[PDB]
């Protein structure tokens, strides 16, 4: 039960900023399905003062990925990404956005 709260579907860049950009806790992220690559996803996250982008890759396997580890799915990819950086520089953990019912 419950549809997962980080699918936005084909929200803008610029979109996915401005709202995580309100979001009070850092790692506040969403999945939305990119605009200048038509058929990939795009990971957004809240840290600080800034919303960074990351690429959601995927292998000729059709397995998804953000750096070395693949996924079988963005469903895994994600979770991974709760407890393990989504970022190599900086230790940013993905939590759900707070959402009012
Ligand atoms: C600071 C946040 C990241 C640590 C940083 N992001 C980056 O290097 C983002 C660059 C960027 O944002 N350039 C403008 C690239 C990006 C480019 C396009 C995107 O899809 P759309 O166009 O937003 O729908 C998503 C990310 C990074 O090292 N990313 C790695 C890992 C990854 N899979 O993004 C990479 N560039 O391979």
């Amino acid at each position: 039960m419950k549809p997962h709260p980080w699918f936005f579907g084909k929200i803008p860049r610029a979109k996915a900023e401005e709202m995580l950009s309100k979001q009070r806790h850092d790692g506040a992220f969403l999945i939305r399905e990119s605009e200048s690559a038509p058929g990939d996803f795009s990971l957004s996250v809240k840290f600080g003062n800034d919303v960074q982008h990351f690429k959601v890759l995927r292998d000729g396997a059709g397995k998804y990925f953000l750096w070395v580890v693949k996924f079988n799915s963005l469903n895994e990819l994600v979770d991974y990404h709760r407890s393990t950086s989504v970022s190599r520089n900086q230790q940013i953990f993905l939590r759900d956005i707070e959402q009012v019912p």
